[PDB]
């Protein structure tokens, strides 16, 4: 519990995408840093869940259900219809309806952020699953901690003796 604390402090709704800031505070020796944040989308959560489900060792374990898919269709439909009718409304009527629209966006955000956040928090509190290496990668993988492995061989007789590849 206290050893690995995860939250989603903010999220972004775009026309074609929803992004979550995943923020971690940890004392665990395994992590590069004690505090860090990454950006993740729903499909990354689904990947993590699928990976844990397919892990043989975790048979007989209760895996936290995957988050629900983010759906901003409702608010975005109302946003369009409100735009169509802007000419037919007073300043005060329009602003009221913009308030209700923003209240609906807020309710959707609240529900989907909680769904994604709880999933990670349940993993963080599981004595076994909190150690999973894919879970670790989900939380901290970033351009800043990319590592590269360099290899070289002697030549004879085709220069072309070196290899580079990213490693986790």
């Amino acid at each position: 519990d206290p050893s690995l604390q995860i939250d989603i402090p903010d999220a972004l709704s775009e026309r074609d995408k929803v992004k979550f800031t995943v923020h971690t505070k940890t004392t665990l020796p395994t992590f590069q840093s004690p505090e860090f944040s990454v950006t993740r989308q729903h499909e990354d959560f689904v990947w993590l869940h699928d990976t844990l489900i397919e892990t043989t060792d975790y048979a007989g374990l209760i895996i936290p259900p995957a988050p629900t898919k983010p759906d901003f269709d409702g608010p975005r439909e109302k946003m369009q219809k409100l735009g169509e009718g802007e000419g037919s409304m007073t300043k005060e009527e329009f602003a009221k309806m913009k308030q209700e629209l923003e209240a609906e966006y807020l309710a959707v955000f609240k529900k989907t952020v909680s769904s994604h956040e709880v999933f990670l928090q349940r993993l963080s509190s599981h004595p076994v699953l909190s150690k999973d290496r894919n879970f670790h990668v989900f939380l901290e993988y970033d351009q800043s901690n990319v590592s590269y492995k360099y290899s070289k061989v002697n030549k004879e007789e085709e220069n072309e003796t070196e290899w580079l590849m990213e490693e986790i």
